[PDB]
């Protein structure tokens, strides 16, 4: 997968709630990395489950995102939670 692109993916399709790696609306859900850890959304595949199907009322994107676009916004994901969303 492409981080990079998925920072784009991230920017235009996630980060109206999650902006920072945070979440605007449910402040206990966040994108750092404790926290995906704590749901067990720590891992590419979790993250790619989440936002394609999207379960627990989450945003589904199957729509209007490609796989590779999901597969791209998931690795970003992950990387920036290692980086402490910088
Ligand atoms: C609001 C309109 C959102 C947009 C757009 C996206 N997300 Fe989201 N996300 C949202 C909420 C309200 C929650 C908490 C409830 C839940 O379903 O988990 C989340 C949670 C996630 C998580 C889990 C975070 C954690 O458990 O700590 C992930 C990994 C996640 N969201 C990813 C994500 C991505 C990649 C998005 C764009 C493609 C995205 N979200 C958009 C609300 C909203």
């Amino acid at each position: 997968a492409d981080s990079v692109n998925g920072a784009k993916i991230f920017s235009a399709n996630c980060a109206s709630c999650h902006a920072g790696g945070k979440n605007l609306v449910q402040a206990q859900k966040t994108l750092k990395k404790a926290d995906l850890e704590k749901y067990g959304m720590y891992s590419a595949e979790a993250i790619i489950a989440q936002v394609t199907n999207g379960k627990n009322a989450h945003p589904a994107f199957k729509g209007r995102l490609k796989p590779e676009q999901i597969e791209d916004v998931a690795a970003y994901v992950l990387g920036k939670a290692d980086a402490d969303w910088k």
